[PDB]
C-alpha cells in the first residue's frame, strides 16, 4: 500500500469531484464487491440501469461524483460502476480514484470488469472476446510506465478463474464467445495497424504481416485500456477480467456498422456478466 | 496525405458519428482556421458560446448522437474536446485532421485550453508551451506502430506563443517547457496516488530536473498534438493553466468553483486572440 496517503488529512479524487470528507467511505461503500467499468459514461449507466432493474430497485440510478467531475460514479447494491474514457493513461486515473476508494472504504478482493468494445482478429463482429490475457503492442505481458523518468514494466494478470466461469456460463446461456489474447494500444489507428488514419507510414502487406503475426500467437481483439486494467486491479489486490464485443475484423479498418448495431453490440458483454453477477450475489 | 484514403468510397468517423457523407465538407468546414481543443465538453462548449456572443451571433453539437466528443463551429472557429491522455487526444486528432483534409483546409491552427500542474509557478498561472516533452524531457511523442519504436519531434508554433505573450488577467503569462505524461498520478510523480514506489525526496528531484531544464507544467497530452498536426501541415499550441505548483504538493485542493475560474483563463486570453486575428468575424 501507499504509506504517503497518511500524510493527507483530506484525500481529493480530484476527477470524481469529491472528497473523503464527502462521505463516510466504509458506510457508503463497504459493501463493494464489483466494479463494472467501461468508456462510455451513458453505456456504463444503462448496464447499472439494468442491474438495478433486475434486482428489483425501482429508485432512479443516480451519479455519486460531485459537479464538475470527469468521470461518473453508480452504486447499485454490491456493485461500483464507472466510466473511464479512452485510452490507457485516462483508464489509470480512474483505476487509482476508485482503487483508493475501495481502500478507504475497507474493501478487499474487489472483481474489476471492463465491458468494452474492441477490434477482432479472425472472428466475426458481434464476438465477445474474454481476455485469457492482455498484452502490448509488442505482444509482451506488460504495462509499460514511465515514473520519474525510469521505465516499469508491470505483470498483466487477467481473473483466469472468474474466466473461466464466465466461459462455462456462457455455454448455458446470441453470439460467439471466445477465450483469447488482448492487444492494448495507445492509438486507436496507426499502432493499431489502421490505414484509414491520418497518418500513414506502411503499406496494406505490412499491416497484415503485423496482425497475423499477432493472430498466430493467440490474439482475438485489440483494445487500448486492458493492460492497464489488468495490471493494476492485481497490484492493488483485487481482481480484473475484460469482455469486449469486437466492431470489425482487422478484412478491414472501418467500423461499417450502424449506430444501432453498435449499441447492440456493445450490450453484449453486459448480457453475460449481469447474469454472473445475478449468480454471485453482485445484487440482493 | 495518406493515399489510403482514397481506397475508401465513404469515410466513417466512428468517435464523432458522422461520415463524408453526412456533410458537404468544403462547404461546411472550408473556412476553418483554427481549432480549439480541451479535455472538458462542458470547458469548451462555454468557450465556443462565449466566442459567440463575442460575434454576436445557439451553439449545436455537430458530433453525432452516440459520439465519445463534440463539435463546435463559430464562425472560422472549430471548438472539440478530446478527453485525458495521449492516446484519446489522437483518436481526436485523426478524426479532426482528416476532416480538415476533406474541407480543403489548410495550415489550421490547434489551440489546447487546458489545465495542468505548475512546477516552480503559483496556481492560476497561464503557461504557454514553447516546447512539449515526455517524462524522459524529449521533445519528441513515442510510439508504437507494427510492433516497432518510431519517435516524432514536437513542434510548436512558436510565432503565435510569441503573439500571446504580448498580447497578454489576473493571473501571470508564463513562457516554458511542457511535459506529457501517460498518467496523472505514478508517471506525473505523485505521492498520493493508488500505488507509489518512490519518496518525496526522489519526487522532487524528477521535477526540479524537469525545471532546471525549463518545463513549467505538466499535462498529459501535449506531445501528442504538437507532433501529430506538424506531420499533417498544421500548426500546434498549448495554452494550459495550472491548477497547483507540484513543487510545493500533488492534491489539488483549490475549490471547484475556484478552479472553474482558473480553466477560463486561458480562453480569456485566446478569445481576444481569436477576435483580433479573425478567428471570429468582428
Ligand atoms: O477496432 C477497435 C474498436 C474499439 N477500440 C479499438 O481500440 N479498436
Ligand atoms: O497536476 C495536473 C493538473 C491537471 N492536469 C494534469 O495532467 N496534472
Amino acid at each position: 500500500v501507499n504509506s504517503h496517503l497518511s500524510e493527507l488529512d483530506e484525500d481529493v479524487f480530484h476527477h470524481f469531484g469529491f472528497t473523503t470528507k464527502s462521505f463516510d467511505f466504509k458506510e457508503k461503500f463497504g459493501d463493494v464487491k464489483f466494479v463494472c467499468v467501461c468508456g462510455s459514461s451513458g453505456r456504463i449507466h444503462n448496464f447499472a440501469i439494468s442491474m438495478a432493474k433486475l434486482a428489483g430497485l425501482a429508485l432512479p440510478v443516480e451519479n455519486i461524483a460531485g459537479s464538475h467531475a470527469r468521470f461518473v460514479l453508480y452504486k447499485v447494491d454490491h456493485i461500483l460502476f464507472a466510466d473511464h474514457g479512452m485510452g490507457i493513461p485516462s483508464a489509470l486515473i480512474m483505476l487509482h480514484e476508485v482503487t483508493k476508494l475501495l481502500h478507504y472504504a475497507g474493501c478487499k478482493d474487489v472483481l474489476f470488469i471492463r465491458l468494452g468494445t474492441s477490434g477482432g482478429l479472425g472472428v466475426k463482429p458481434g464476438t465477445i472476446v474474454l481476455s485469457d490475457r492482455c498484452v502490448n503492442t509488442k505482444l509482451e505481458p506488460y504495462n509499460e510506465l514511465c515514473i520519474l523518468g525510469k521505465p516499469v514494466r508491470r505483470q498483466t494478470i487477467v481473473d483466469l478463474n472468474t474466466v473461466n466461469e464466465l466461459k462455462k456460463l456462457s455455454e448455458n446461456l446470441e453470439c460467439s464467445v471466445v477465450v483469447g489474447g488482448t492487444i492494448a494500444a495507445n492509438d486507436f489507428y496507426e499502432e493499431q495497424g489502421r490505414l484509414d488514419g491520418s497518418i500513414c507510414t506502411f503499406s496494406k502487406e505490412e499491416k497484415l504481416a503485423f496482425l497475423q503475426s499477432a493472430y498466430e500467437h493467440g490474439i482475438r481483439n485489440m483494445e487500448m485500456e486492458g493492460t492497464a486494467i489488468t495490471s493494476h486491479c492485481y497490484l492493488t489486490g483485487h481482481r480484473a477480467i475484460l469482455v469486449c464485443v469486437t466492431a470489425v475484423n482487422r478484412e478491414g479498418d472501418q467500423i461499417t456498422i450502424s449506430t444501432d448495431e453498435f449499441t447492440l453490440f456493445a450490450q453484449r458483454p453486459g448480457q453475460l456478466v449481469g447474469e454472473y453477477l445475478k449468480r454471485n450475489n453482485g445484487i440482493i
